[PDB]
């Protein structure tokens, strides 16, 4: 409960890994 390391390194590992899967994140506008 109180385990932010794990809580985070969680985070981190699936957030992370998801950015991977997804479609296209960069939708911000274009790049030049």
């Amino acid at each position: 409960c109180s385990n932010l390391s794990t809580c985070v390194l969680g985070k981190l590992s699936q957030e992370l890994h998801k950015l991977q899967t997804y479609p296209r994140t960069n939708t911000g506008s274009g790049t030049p």
